[PDB]
């Protein structure tokens, strides 16, 4: 089963690590718990953004150029990446944008963190049809002494 996961700001916008205008430890936990002991696929830009294999998960880099680092698995295509994954119950796609769109049509599920914040960004998560997706979980949180902004966790299943 293929899965997508992201953090979005107002208007489907998605941003970089250092760009991360927000500060939500809670979202991170959420993400870790939803990716742990699972494979994660990602673009090179994200590779780069992160700087180190993410521990406890199989890190696969989807990219057109040859790899530049033995700690990870470099893939040249959607198909190649899914194959490298082997038989697992869930594949978590983590971006970037191009990444997202390339797999959405394959996804069966979505993990989204809705963040109450307006920001200028380049990229957007792919416009996904809400009538095709069914909301199976939600949980809203007000900002707090650790969480800089209000947020909502949401999981959707493809009807
Ligand atoms: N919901 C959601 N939130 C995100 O922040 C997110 N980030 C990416 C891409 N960027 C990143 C950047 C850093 C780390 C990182 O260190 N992750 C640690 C959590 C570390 C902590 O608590 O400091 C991990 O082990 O997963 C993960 C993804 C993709 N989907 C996301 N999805």
């Amino acid at each position: 089963m293929i899965s997508l996961i992201a953090a979005l700001a107002v208007d489907r916008v998605i941003g970089m690590e250092n760009a991360m205008p927000w500060n939500l430890p809670a979202d991170l936990a959420w993400f870790k718990r939803n990716t742990l002991d699972k494979p994660v696929i990602m673009g090179r830009h994200t590779w780069e953004s992160i700087g180190r294999p993410l521990p406890g998960r199989k890190n696969i880099i989807l990219s057109s150029q040859p790899g530049t680092d033995d700690r990870v698995t470099w893939v040249k295509s959607v198909d190649e990446a899914i194959a490298a994954c082997g038989d697992v119950p869930e594949i978590m796609v983590i971006g970037g944008g191009r990444v997202y769109e390339q797999f959405l049509p394959k996804a069966q599920k979505l993990y989204l963190t809705h963040i109450d914040a307006e920001v200028e960004g380049d990229t957007h998560f792919p416009d996904y049809e809400p009538d095709d997706w069914e909301s199976v979980f939600s949980e809203f949180h007000d900002a707090d002494a650790q969480n800089s902004h209000s947020y909502c966790f949401e999981i959707l299943e493809r009807r």
